[PDB]
């Protein structure tokens, strides 16, 4: 069992390099528009307290060097759309896939196409944290996506590293996830928690894959489990979460509350130097939907 | 810090579905040739003791349904090339990237484009184990690759799951990694070991990323470390491995043998319930080259 991203081909065809001043970062070229973080116009000094409207007036179309692979695109318009820079180019992308802009939820996973060394360089899978951060030099940024049947659902664009090393960004409409702004100040993240629903989902995956030792013959309750969860900084389980785990519960023959009892035991008793799916930690970056999609 | 694969776009354009009988699996369409595991011609019963030459004579061109996305390719020839089925089609792939066939070495990493539910479905990074296995239902197989500048280096194609759940396959010439054959028999893997060089490389990455607690003020020697390594089923360190870690040693200011002393301590003393890069286990699936490529 492994953490796997969606194939990145369709997103690769949309990735461009946007340069303004000394700042070079990644953009998304869809039809005749390029999207990138608006702080591309900021010197690493404007970032302290940026008046973006003011800084943008100082910019013209020629302030922006947009490079699609090894073609320089001619920029014929610029505007601000929330925290995104909206760039109009003279050519519409012939590799534009069918796409939607979705705003994902805390606990939900997505694939990331990471820009390093001035181009699309790597791909990995991650989860939006309950505190709206991302655990994701020469970074030129990154695009988050899921592939929903025939369509690319763009959900994330990287903007900032916070002083703690955790990342913040926006959806593709330019609206930040969580309480964050694109300003180099003392923005503290909310206290993070483990995504319970995902941990249970991954436990089901372990059972599918042969790891059974953590199973016991006790059950629990939503009220009891959530006390334990509160203590261990886990997300509270709701009835919605239980209903979601239905298919996996049927597949394994282990009732969701029985699996919660196994988890409760694992939090209080540890793992005694054992492994679940080659892991000594409890993994929370697989949704039930990711588990279903892998087996099978 | 995260395990990331190469972007998969160039490999996605080469992936086809090859059907023979009830067996459907993934092929690689390059120019006018499709490559897939030869056991596509076997019923899950021929697999016990397959005479492949004999089974192939019974097949004709019409025995093979080759589907590129949603185009059925017409197969105009078939032959066997080691453990690969070599299929000749009437159309050469217009999405053929620049590519090489490389045979990688134990300890070396590669990206995998995994075929699930009858199409390219997922992407992840992995290492060839020292015992020539892969830690990688509805599996239709998978292609292993690195992207070496402008060129795709194909290094792996999945063939078999062994009775222990570990995977075996070939390079793209059809030659198995390790002592394995494409036959459903009692093939036991060699005893696996941890890739030392990669563990040191990842420790350097931890130091780059701020984790420093495991550093001490002792050094060790190749002869001393290798006794400890033997005991803990780690690969012996060679002078080649030390020279390879040079750039990372210079970057961090930590001499390779000093880092070995930190590792030696970690093997004998554990981690006392601490973490390195969010991990309580020692990670061996990043080469020095992967670490350099990420930071930066």
């Amino acid at each position: 069992f492994r953490k796997m991203a969606f194939p990145s081909g369709k997103v690769e065809g949309c990735m461009v390099q946007v340069t303004c001043g000394t700042t070079t970062l990644a953009g998304l070229w869809l039809d005749d528009t390029v999207y990138c973080p608006r702080h591309v116009i900021c010197t690493a000094e404007d970032m302290l307290n940026p008046n973006y409207e003011d800084l943008l007036i100082r910019k013209s179309n020629h302030s922006f060097l947009v490079q699609a692979g090894n073609v320089q695109l001619r920029v014929i318009g610029h505007s601000m759309q929330n925290c995104l820079l909206r760039l109009k180019v003279d050519t519409s992308n012939p590799k534009t896939p069918k796409y939607k802009f979705v705003r994902i939820q805390p606990g939900q996973t997505f694939s990331v196409l990471a820009c390093y060394n001035g181009s699309p360089s790597g791909v990995y899978q991650c989860a939006m944290r309950p505190n709206h951060t991302i655990k994701g030099n020469g970074s030129c940024g990154s695009v988050g996506f899921n592939i929903d049947y025939d369509c690319v659902s763009f959900c994330y664009m990287h903007h900032m590293e916070l002083p703690t090393g955790v990342h913040a960004g926006t959806d593709l409409e330019g609206k930040f996830y969580g309480p964050f702004v694109d300003r180099q100040t003392a923005q503290a993240a909310g206290t993070d928690t483990t995504i319970t629903l995902n941990v249970l989902a991954w436990l089901y995956a372990a059972v599918i894959n042969g790891d059974r030792w953590f199973l016991n013959r006790f059950t629990t309750t939503l009220n009891d489990f959530n006390l334990v969860a509160m203590k261990y900084n886990y997300e509270p389980l709701t009835q919605d979460h239980v209903d979601i785990l239905g298919p996996l519960s049927a597949q394994t023959g282990i009732a969701v509350l029985d699996m919660c009892a196994a988890l409760k035991e694992l939090l209080q008793n540890g793992m005694n130097g054992r492994t679940i799916l080659g892991s000594t930690i409890l993994e929370d970056e697989f949704t039930p939907f990711d588990v279903v999609r892998q087996c099978s």
